[PDB]
């Protein structure tokens, strides 16, 4: 049961909210949290589909600002499962009494500022209303499941699952025909997994998505004893990179090298495995040529590792440049469709057409089918955000101010919609980072400007209209410079359809913006209206 008034609210319990609440009771603040889930963990208590992995290194993938977590909790794995990460995320709620702090079982539906007042009044289905100084929006970048453009959905008679609203209690797949559509992240990762207890596996893919080996393995526990013992300064050093870890920036050009010389060094990577290839050189997502370079090699080794080449040629991508999709990380995935119950239906030579009560149905064939699994990804971004009735200034909704895209100053605020704050979202690094190191940052951040306003007793916090057009203007600057905003991934907002193709994330590199954000601070909070 939540408090009637409260000096900042938290919509959202994963990483972001839980650090929120954390910094703002250490400020001597009133804060409090709601989440739509039973308990905390964010996307690591929605998505529970078996094989559920982090594709950023466990030793990366964490929370930073605290001493006693990092020197306590121990990772097993190069890459935390699921469970492994949620267990963190619990362990670090139970280090600091959080749930205290958290509604449950709560979706929140509405929220409106207030002129007279200048606080924001909030309702939620149970009804609840709320009214707070300011408002954190930790509601997340990949939160709200979208489902494929299809009719006969609601027909379908067997058993129908999203991978982001996944059973709390393991799924049996034995001796089924089960399909998955969807070959993203999640579709890649939860096939293998299905195809050890399937009949037979179809798996509907329409663009390929380019994928590179995990190459997981043990973690050395004396490694981990080492590095706890520098950790600080581990992390420290991560939050001074563009991406957020410890990935390599190649110094050279993929252009300038020789074909053996490109060979020898992307082989050493693909060895490796993890992401770092992305990096590899400094102008891969900067130039159509450079980029092609590399596409083809990761093309190649594809083709070498399905047998039949008819089958292994449809899983090659084609027609985007690599790294303008999410990478994604394998693990005997591709190696999956040696299997005699593994089936690749292409979706692009043959498109999905309905679903039947039996199955699916393509242009060319009928699929049947016991079990549909639906990896098909996120309204991204904006979508959490949008099922909420937000108004702010002059009754303007957020969900039409936005329609053309997000438009924001810094990622962290909106012009018309004062005291309100996204955490990790459109406009600022966000995804395209170690999400922890965005996730603190943006944390830490808007936290010290509420501390900062009560210090100085003032209530009200505005994003100047001119700056933030003359930030949206710079963050298509700069993607245009890139080679991102040519083509559909939900970084666009290509997957929900009616939603307008504009790239919603900075590219300038997790630092760059760090700097931004501190000169800003520094200054007095330059380009906000303070009063
Ligand atoms: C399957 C998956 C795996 C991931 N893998 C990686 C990875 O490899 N590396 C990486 O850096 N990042 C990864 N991410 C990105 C991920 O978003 C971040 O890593 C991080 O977990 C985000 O945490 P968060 O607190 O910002 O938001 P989330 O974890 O997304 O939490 C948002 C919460 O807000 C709640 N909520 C939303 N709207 C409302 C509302 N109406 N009322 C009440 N509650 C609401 C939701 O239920 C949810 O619990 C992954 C994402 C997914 C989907
Ligand atoms: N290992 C990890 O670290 C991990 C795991 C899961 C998620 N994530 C994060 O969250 C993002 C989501 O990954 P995701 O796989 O869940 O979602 P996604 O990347 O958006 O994957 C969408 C997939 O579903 C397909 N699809 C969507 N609509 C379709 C339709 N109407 N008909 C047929 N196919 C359709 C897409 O094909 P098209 O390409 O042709 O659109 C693609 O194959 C990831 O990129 C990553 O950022 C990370």
């Amino acid at each position: 049961q939540p408090p009637e008034e409260v000096d900042v609210l938290v919509v959202g319990a994963g990483f972001s909210g839980l650090y929120a609440l954390y910094r703002l009771r250490e400020l001597g603040r009133s804060v409090h949290v709601i989440e739509t889930a039973g308990d905390v963990g964010g996307v690591w208590y929605w998505n529970r589909y078996p094989g559920a992995r982090c594709d950023i290194e466990s030793i990366e993938y964490c929370y930073s600002f605290s001493e006693e977590v990092l020197q306590e909790w121990n990772w097993t794995e190069r890459y935390a499962s699921q469970p492994e990460i949620l267990r963190y995320i619990n362990f670090v709620a139970d280090k600091f009494d959080l749930r205290s702090g958290i509604t449950f079982h709560t979706t929140v539906t509405a929220a409106a500022f207030d002129e007279a007042t200048n606080t924001w009044t909030v309702d939620t289905n149970h009804g609840d209303r709320i009214r707070a100084r300011y408002l954190i929006m930790a509601s997340g970048q990949l939160s709200v499941p979208q489902l494929p453009n299809f009719p006969g959905l609601k027909d379908f008679a067997g058993n129908l699952y999203h991978t982001g609203n996944w059973p709390h209690e393991p799924v049996d797949f034995s001796g089924q025909r089960v399909g998955v559509i969807g070959t993203g992240s999640s579709g890649i990762q939860v096939s293998p997994q299905i195809a050890k207890q399937a009949a037979e596996l179809f798996v509907f893919q329409r663009t390929p998505h380019f994928a590179v080996p995990a190459r997981n393995a043990p973690l050395d526990p004396e490694f981990l004893a080492d590095l706890k013992k520098r950790y600080a300064e581990f992390r420290e050093e991560s939050r001074n990179t563009p991406g957020g870890t410890h990935r390599y920036q190649g110094p050279k050009s993929a252009l300038e090298v020789s074909d053996e010389e490109l060979v020898e060094t992307l082989e050493r990577y693909w060895q490796e495995g993890g992401p770092d290839i992305l990096a590899a050189y400094r102008d891969i997502l900067r130039d159509r040529d450079a980029n092609e370079r590399v596409a083809e090699f990761i093309r190649n080794k594809i083709r070498n590792t399905v047998r039949d080449p008819e089958v292994a040629e449809r899983l090659v991508p084609k027609g985007y440049p690599f790294g303008t999709k999410r990478l994604i990380l394998e693990i005997d995935y591709y190696e999956m469709f040696n299997r005699d119950n593994v089936h690749l239906v292409d979706t692009l030579s043959a498109p999905i057409e309905t679903i039947t009560p039996r199955g699916v149905r393509t242009s060319e064939r009928e699929y049947e089918l016991d079990s549909l699994v639906l990896a098909t990804g996120f309204d991204a971004l904006t979508g959490a955000l949008f099922k909420i009735d937000i108004r702010g200034v002059g009754n303007v909704a957020l969900k039409e101010k936005w329609a053309a895209g997000p438009r924001t100053y810094l990622g962290l605020s909106t012009a018309g919609f004062p005291n309100l704050f996204f955490i990790a979202g459109p406009g600022s690094p966000s995804a395209l980072s170690n999400m922890l190191v965005s996730i603190e940052q943006h944390v830490e951040w808007v936290t010290d400007h509420i501390a900062y306003m009560f210090k100085n007793g003032l209530t009200r916090s505005e994003a100047v209209l001119e700056k933030e057009d003359e930030w949206v203007e710079h963050v298509n600057e700069i993607a245009d410079e890139t080679l991102y905003p040519m083509t559909a991934s939900w970084y666009t907002g290509a997957n929900v359809p009616g939603k307008p193709r504009v790239f919603m994330l900075y590219v300038g590199g997790f630092h760059r913006y760090r700097q931004i954000c501190d000169e800003v601070a520094a200054k007095g909070y330059e380009g906000f209206v303070l009063t």
